[PDB]
């Protein structure tokens, strides 16, 4: 539940506000994860083309249905699962780095209560 920032902490029987243990389902981040770890094919000149950002329109729209404080937490989840999946595969983290770093900007882009 919710707990106050004091000692003794006052913990509530329910907690809509839970920014310490925000639970975001990783399966909703499968898109963010894949869109960051995958250097997709239609990306020929991936600089400024509206259809490129479709993946963000989908991810930002999915994460925003999660709690306001957990929206940015969802992004952390992406990083953790994305780095692990590429590492367990073959590597990629070094090349994927330029894409996964966009996730750090994701809270900024989607205007989430976080900025990393």
């Amino acid at each position: 539940g919710r707990c106050t920032k004091s000692i003794p902490p006052i913990c509530f029987p329910d907690g809509l506000d839970n920014p310490r243990g925000c639970q975001i389902r990783i399966q909703q981040l499968n898109h963010c994860q894949m869109h960051l770890t995958s250097f997709d094919y239609k990306l020929r000149m991936a600089v400024e083309n509206p259809k490129q950002q479709q993946h963000l329109s989908l991810c930002c729209n999915q994460l925003q249905e999660v709690e306001k404080q957990c929206q940015c937490e969802a992004i952390k989840q992406v990083v953790e699962q994305a780095q692990k999946q590429l590492q367990q595969g073959q590597g990629g983290q070094q090349q994927v780095q330029q894409m996964v770093k966009k996730a750090q900007m994701l809270p900024n882009q989607c205007n989430l209560q976080c900025s990393i």
